[PDB]
DNA sequence: ATGAGACGCTGGCGATTAGCTAATCGCCAGCGTCTCATCTTTATGCGCC
C-alpha cells in the first residue's frame, strides 16, 4: 500500500527481488534524503528513551557518589 | 426615292439576424526549515592639534 512495505521488506528479507522495485527504492531514498545536521552515524542502539536513561543514571551515579 | 426618337414602390415599418464591451465587486495571491561560514554597522564606555 505504501512505499515502505517494500522498504521494510527488502531491509529485512535477503531474497532476489525485482530490479525494479529495487531501483525504486533506493531512487525514492535519494530524491528524499534527510538533513545532514547529524555528523557521523546513529547506529540503533536501544532506540527508546528508557534504557539510554537508565544508563545515564547509571553513569551519572558512578560518576559522583 | 424612310422609318428612330419618349424605359419600375420605396420608405417605413417589423422582424429578423448578428454581435459586443463595460461597470462592480470579490478573491486572492508558494512557503517551510536548518546548517555553515562571511563581513559590516549600531547603543554605551577613552584621547587636543
Amino acid at each position: 500500500p505504501t512505499i515502505y512495505h517494500l522498504r521494510k521488506k527488502l531491509v529485512d528479507s535477503t531474497d532476489k527481488a525485482d530490479l525494479r522495485l529495487i531501483y525504486l527504492a533506493l531512487a525514492h531514498m535519494i530524491k528524499f534524503r534527510g538533513h545532514f545536521l547529524i555528523e557521523g552515524d546513529l547506529n540503533p542502539d536501544n532506540s527508546d528513551v528508557d534504557k539510554l536513561f537508565i544508563q545515564l543514571v547509571q553513569t551519572y551515579n558512578q560518576l559522583f557518589e
